[PDB]
């Protein structure tokens, strides 16, 4: 898996 | 803010 | 676990 | 020049 | 935003 | 500018 | 040797 | 302080 | 492929 | 191979 | 081993 | 400052 960044704006991180 | 890694095992990432 | 940059395009962080 | 990781998502390397 | 490694020790990733 | 990666196979680097 | 970021949390740089 | 990669070539770490 | 910081001296980014 | 940087004028990156 | 950033003030680096 | 790597054998790190 890798770290997925996404914008909420502010940066947030998910794991895929 | 900074990236906080934490284990649930698997690593998860929060933004503090 | 290791935090390893990679690219197959942009870069991502793998969790190993 | 600095090599600065950033994200707007994947990561990219800015050159400053 | 930039992803900047930093230390005050341990190392952390700042989001700026 | 930032470093752009592309497939040429081997990874190759350009600048945008 | 590689310089590999890792986390067990903050991060650290492994020498492999 | 930030740990910033840079290049003048190989790379290097600046402590700012 | 992975982008791995590497040194034997200065640091380089290995493509693996 | 390694990422080879050169500062020519914008930075340029070769794969050696 | 791992790189240890510590205080001596100035930061210092030990290969632990 | 910047991190200087030199071999004394084992590699030593100095902050210059
Ligand atoms: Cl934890
Ligand atoms: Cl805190
Ligand atoms: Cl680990
Ligand atoms: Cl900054
Ligand atoms: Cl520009
Ligand atoms: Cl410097
Ligand atoms: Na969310």
């Amino acid at each position: 898996a890798y770290l997925l960044f996404y914008t909420e704006a502010k940066v947030a991180v998910a794991v895929k």
